[PDB]
C-alpha cells in the first residue's frame, strides 16, 4: 500500500532520469558545474502555465520565479526580500540578459485583485495583501474599460499588471543600471491558454542622437 | 534575438503540445485542480516540471531562491503566505512538497555569510537568513565534516526548516489534521542524478478536560 | 514595607518547606533534572506551580506575556530560544507544555490592536504580534461569535500557534522524532475552574531514494 | 495506558481545584474580575526556584517573568520586545509598585556566562547570545575576584548580574519615571537554596534637602 | 561725475534692467500680462553656471519657456533628501507642479567643472571646500571615459567627459520616482545636449523609453 | 519632435544672430571667462537674469534654484551651492554676488503655506525652502495680520536678506568683503508691476585692541 | 577725548581685562601656571544666562573649579542628538573627558524664562521664534506646579516652577547613559540648587542614588 | 559632603562679601536686569567671563557652551542658542554681543582632530563642533602645513569669526545692527600668555535704487 502521490513523484523522476538526464550526459555534465541562464522569468504559480513548457525552456536556460499572479513588487528590503533576492541574484550573480514577466489568461490572482474591494477590509490572510501590488493596474483598466465585461476586463488587467510589474522593476537600482549598460532587457508576455495564443512586448530603452549642428 | 527564442519556443509548444492534446488543454482552459503545490528553487537547472515530469494542471508551483518557506508573517512574507493560502484554501491541493537540490547557490550563501550584523547584499542575506536554524544545526552536528558534506546536510536540513515553517500557517496545520493535506520534503541531486523524498506527520489529539 | 512582605514570606518557606524537607532540598541543591518545561503567562493569577501543584525540581518555567513562543530567531528572540535550547539540550526535559489561560490580557490586546502600521505601545504590540496567525484564523472561523467566545478561541489557538513555533526549533523537532520529547498545549480557565490538555504529534519518515 | 506526564498534570490541577480554588470562592471570585499585583518579579527558569514558593507569593500578588538566569536586558524594541512588553505591561498597565530581580545559588545560566569565552566563537544557538547581557557583571567580578574559586566566583557573579539587570531597568523611560514619582521601587534578591538563605537589597532613589541659607 | 563716486556694478545693473524694461517688457504687454498670472514652461533645463552658456541666449529661450537650474558642471545628482535637496526640489516642482514635458541636461565645451573632475585624484585627499565634493557626482562618467579613451590627450578626455557626464545625469534623473512615472505615463521626455562655443555647435539626443509589442503569434 | 525642433530652431537663430555676428567677443570667450558677477536667481521661467538684467555672455556666473535661496555653509548638505560660491569667488574671482528674488515666487508661497510642524507632504520642496524659515518668522512677527499676498511680497524680500546673511557663513565670502575685492547685493524683480530694486550689504572686521 | 569718539563697550572690555590681569592673573602665577596645562574641575554647573546669577560670583567659584553651561532658564533637555546637541556635548565632555564628579543645576528667583514658561499657553500657537520652543522643556514641571498649587498667586507659581523645573532637569540628566553609569559607579553625583537674590538665600539638594541591602536572613 | 560644603562655603562668602556690602546695587537688580552685553564664552572652567572681563552682576547676559559656538538660525536643531539670542536682543535689549574664544580650547582641538568623514566616535561632541567646519576648512587651506598647536590657535580665532557670521543669520540681529542699536565683536583670551584681543564686526544694508 503505497502513496499515490509519493509514487507519482517516484515514477516522474524515474522517467526524467532515464529519458532525459541519462540521454544527455554532455548537458548535465556541465550543468553540474554551474548555471548561466540568459533569462529570468516571472510566471504565475498556476498549474496550467509552467514556463519551461509554454516557452519550451531547456534546463540551464531560465532562472524562474513563480508566485501568485506573477507579480513583481517594488524594491523593499523589509516587505519584499523574497522578490528582491531573486532579482538581485539573477541580475548580478547569474548575469541574466533578460527579465520577462509573463501574465496569463484567467488568472485567479488577477481575478481576486478585481473582485476584492481594498476598502480597508480583508477577507484573506495574505492574498489581498499580496495582490494589492497590482492596484495601479486595476485602477487604469477599471477607469478606462469601466463597462467592459469582467471576462474581457480581467484580460486587460492581466496585461496591465505586467506593465505595472515592469514599472516596479525600475525601482531596483541594479535593474536600472542593467538597462543603462544594455546588459539587461525587460519584456512582458501574455499567454492565453484558452485560444492558445502568446503576446510578447518589451521596453524600449536607450539614448538616440537627435541632431548635430 | 532572445525575442525570437521566445517565439520559436512558444510555437513549438503550440503545435507539439497545446494542439496535440485538444481534449487536454480544452479542459485545462476551463479551470484547475492540481493535487500538488511545489516549492522548488529558482535555479534554471531544476525546473520541477522537468525533474518530476509534471504535466500542466498537476502542480501549483512556487519558485524562489533556495526553495525557502518563511514562517507566517503578513508584513514580511506575503508572497509566500499568499501562495500557500491560495493552494491550500482555494485550489484545494492535497500535498505540499518542498524540494531542495544539490549545489544550491542560495544555500551556499547562507553558509558563507556570517550574519554577524554586517550585510554585503541588498536582499540575498535578508532572505536566506530564514535558513539559519538549519545552518546552526548542521554546524553543530557536522562541523568537522568536509564542506561538500556540510552543504548537502544544510540543503536537506533547510528543507526540514521550511517544513517546520509550513507548520506556522494555521490552515496548513488544519489541513494536516483533517488528512486532506500531506507535507513532504524532497532532495534532487542533479550531480549523481538521484532523488530522495520524505514525509512529515503532524497531528493533534485532545487529552482531557476537567 | 514590601521588603517585609518579602522577608516574612521567605521565612515562611524557610521553616514550612525548605526545612521540613531536608532530604528533599538537600538533594535539589545538588542539581536539577525536571521532566517538564512550562510556558505560562506572567499574569499573577496563574502561577503554574500553584495551578498544577508543581514541586521545586519538577518544572523549568518560562513565563512571559500571553505565554507566547515566537519562532526561531537569534536576532529578535534569544530569550525564548535560550530557554528552549537549555531545557531541551541541557536539562533534558521530556515535555514542553504551553499553557494559555482565560481572561488573558496579552491576548485581549492582540485582539483589539489593529496591526495596520500604527503602534500605540513601546513593546506590547511588537510582542503579541506573534499571535497574529491565531487572530487571523479565529476571526475567519468565528467572526460573528460573541467577543467572550472569540477570546477563548484566540487564547487556545494562540497556544496552537506557539506549538507550531516550537516546531521551528531543530532540536525540538529532533527530540520529538526521537520520542524523548512531547509537546502539549493547555488551557486554564480560572473563571469556571477547569483545565484542558491536548497533545501534538510530530514525526518524520523516509519515503524513497532513487 | 495513560501518559505519566498527562496524568501528573491532571492530578496536579485536580489537587489545586479542590484544595485551593474551591476552598477560597472569595478570592477567585475577584481574581476572575482582574488582577492588581504590587510586585513584578524576575526569577530564573530553574526548576528549584519557583518565586511563588521561595517568597510564598499568593495568587494575584506577583506578575512574574522567568528566563535563563533571570536576566533583564536593556531597552530594545528589535531584540528584546519580550522583556520590554512584560515590563511595560507590569509597570504601566498593572501599576506594580515593585520590581525584583532575583538571582540564585548555582545558576547554570550564570555558570555558562563565566565559562563561555565570548571571543567571537559560539557553541550554542541562543544561550551565549542571551547570557551576554551579563558580561558587564562578569567583567567586574572576574577583575575583582580573579583568583576566587569558581564556586565562590559564580556566587559573586550571580549577585552582580542582578545589579547589572537593575542597571538595565533604568534604560526604560517608564521605569525611570516610576522612580521619579515614587510609584515604583527596584530591588535585588539572592536565594541560596544550598544554605537555604535569602539576601534582599534595593535601590536608594530620591531627592534630599542638603541645606538652606 | 564731478567728484562723486559711482558703483560700476550697481550702474550696470540699473542700465541693464532699464534696457530690458524698454526693449522687452514694455514692448510685449500681451506676453507679460499673461506671464504675470502664472507660468507653464514646457521645458526644464539643467545648464552650467558658466557665464558663457546662458540657456536663454544659446537656445534663444523666451521668458515663460524654460524652468532653469544652473550649477557647477550642470550636474544632476541622484535622489537624496539629505544631501541633494536643492536639486530634488527643482525637479519635483518642475515635474509635479509646473508639469513640464521635457527635462534637458546640457553640457558644454571647456567646462571648468568637468576639468576639475578629471584633474582631481579623488584619492582620499581634498583641496577644496566643496568643488570636489560636488563634481564627484560625475565619477562614474570619468571612469567610463578613462577606460574607453585612456590614451587620448587631456582636452579630448574633457570633451568626452563633458558628454558622458550629461549621460550620468540622465541616469540619475531615473532615480527620481516622479520622473519615472512621467516617462511611463508619456508626459515627460528626457534629453541631453552639448554646446561647443569654441566651434559654435550644438548636439542633442534623447532617451528612448516605452513599451512596444514584438509579436502576437 | 516639436520639442527637439524648438531647440533646433533656437540654436540656429542664436548661431547666426548672436554667435556669428560677434567674432571678436566669442573668440575671447572661447579662451576663458572672467564675469564680474555671480548671480543667484529663481529657476522660475519668467525671471531669467540674462533677460531681466540684459547680461551678455561672459558677464555673469549664474546659479538658479527654487526661490533663489542660498543655504548656509554645509559641505554635507549643501555642496552644490557651496561649490558654486567657491568656484566663483576663489577661481573666477567675481567682484559681486547678487541674490535676486521676485514677485509671485512659488517657492516662497510654499514656504509661507507649509506648516513645518513635523509633517512633510513633499519629497524635497519643503526640505529645501525651510532655508527661508527665518524670513518667514520675521515677516509673521512684523506683518502677521497682513493679507497673504502682502506676506508673500514681504517674505520674498526678507528671504533675499536671509540668503545674504547665509553668504556671510562662507569664510571666503567674508574675506573678500573684508579685502574689498567682493561686494554683496540683494535685488527684487517685480514682473507684475515691472520694477527692480537693488540694495547693498556692507560688511567689515576691524582690530580693536590687543593687550 | 578732544573730539575723538570712544566706544564705551570696547573700553569697558579693555578696562575689565586689565583689572583681571592685574588683580588676579598676575597675582596667582602658581594657579595660572597650572591651569595653563589643563583643567580638572570637580563641578559641572547649569545656571541661567540671566546677568544677575553668574555662578562664579554666587558660589564664589574659582577659575578651574567649575565647567559651566549657561542658558535660558538653566534647562537640561533630554538626550537628543538632533535637537539638543549643545547640551549633550557639554555633559558628555564634562562627564567622560573632564571626569567631573558633580553636576549641579541651579535655578533662581524671578527667572524670566520660567515666567515665560508659565505665561505662554502652549496651545498650538507661538509668538516667539525660539523662546517658547526652548522653555517647553519645562512643561512637565509647569503641570506639576499647576496641579499642586493651582490656586496660588502668579509669583508663588513662579517660585514653585523655578524649583520644580530644576527637578525636571535632574530627571532629564538621567536620560543620558553616561550620566547613569557615573551615578552607578559612584563617580558622579547630581544636585539641584536655588538662588533667591531678592531675599539673598541659597538652597541645595541632591539625588540619592545607590544600592543598599535590606536583609540577609 | 565635601562638595555640598564647598558650595555652602562659597555662597556664605558671596553673601557677606558681595551681597550684603552692596545693598543699593542688589536692591535694584532685584527689580530687573538691563545688561549692555550678551557674551558667548566656552564652558571651560578657566575662562569664566565674569572673572576674565571683571563683569559685575547685571552687566552681562551670558551663554556658555562647548567652544563658545554660535550655530546658525535653526528652530528645529538650535533652539537653545536661538532662544538666548532672541531674549537678549528683543527682550533685554542688549547693545552688544561678544563671542569670546580662548587658547587651548578642547572643543576646537576635537574639531581639528575628528575626521568628519561619516563615522562618529562621540554621542554629541562631534555633532556639536561640526558648527566650526568652515573655520577648520579655512585654516587648513591657509595654514595646512603648520604644527598642530598653531593650527589650534588659528582655528580658535576663525571659529569665533564663523560664529559672528552665524549671528548674522538671525534676522533680529541684522536688524539691530542696521538700526545701530546692536554691535557685534569677537574676542580671544590667551590664558597661557595672559592676553586679550578684541575686534569688531561692521554690518549694514543700504537702499541703492528702485526703478
Ligand atoms: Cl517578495
Ligand atoms: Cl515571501
Ligand atoms: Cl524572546
Ligand atoms: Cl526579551
Ligand atoms: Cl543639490
Ligand atoms: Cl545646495
Ligand atoms: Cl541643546
Ligand atoms: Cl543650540
Ligand atoms: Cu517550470
Ligand atoms: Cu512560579
Ligand atoms: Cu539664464
Ligand atoms: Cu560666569
Ligand atoms: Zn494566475
Ligand atoms: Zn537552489
Ligand atoms: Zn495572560
Ligand atoms: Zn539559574
Ligand atoms: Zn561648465
Ligand atoms: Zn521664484
Ligand atoms: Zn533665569
Ligand atoms: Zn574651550
Amino acid at each position: 500500500p503505497k502513496s499515490e502521490a509519493s509514487e507519482r513523484i517516484k515514477t516522474g523522476f524515474l522517467h526524467f532520469k532515464k529519458e532525459k538526464y541519462d540521454k544527455n550526459p554532455a548537458l548535465y555534465g556541465e550543468l553540474a558545474k554551474g548555471q548561466s541562464p540568459p533569462f529570468m522569468v516571472f510566471a504565475c504559480s498556476d498549474s496550467r502555465v509552467c514556463p519551461s513548457h509554454v516557452l519550451d525552456f531547456q534546463p540551464g536556460e531560465a532562472f524562474v520565479v513563480r508566485n501568485v499572479a506573477n507579480l513583481v513588487p517594488p524594491y523593499d528590503q523589509a516587505k519584499y526580500a523574497g522578490t528582491g533576492a531573486a532579482i538581485e541574484y539573477a541580475v548580478l550573480h547569474l548575469k541574466v540578459s533578460n527579465i520577462v514577466v509573463i501574465g496569463h489568461s484567467a488568472c485567479g490572482g488577477i481575478k481576486g485583485l478585481l473582485s476584492f474591494p481594498f476598502d480597508g477590509t480583508y477577507s484573506t490572510d495574505f492574498i489581498e495583501e499580496w495582490v494589492k501590488i497590482g492596484l495601479p493596474a486595476k485602477a487604469k483598466v477599471k477607469a478606462q474599460h469601466g463597462d467592459a465585461p469582467f471576462a474581457e476586463l480581467c484580460t486587460h488587467c492581466e496585461k496591465e499588471a505586467v506593465n505595472a510589474s515592469l514599472g516596479n522593476l525600475l525601482t531596483y537600482p541594479f535593474v536600472r543600471e542593467g538597462l543603462v549598460n544594455k546588459t539587461l532587457a525587460l519584456k512582458g508576455g501574455y499567454y492565453d491558454f484558452v485560444k492558445g495564443s502568446f503576446e510578447l512586448w518589451g521596453l524600449e530603452f536607450g539614448l538616440s542622437s537627435t541632431f548635430s549642428v
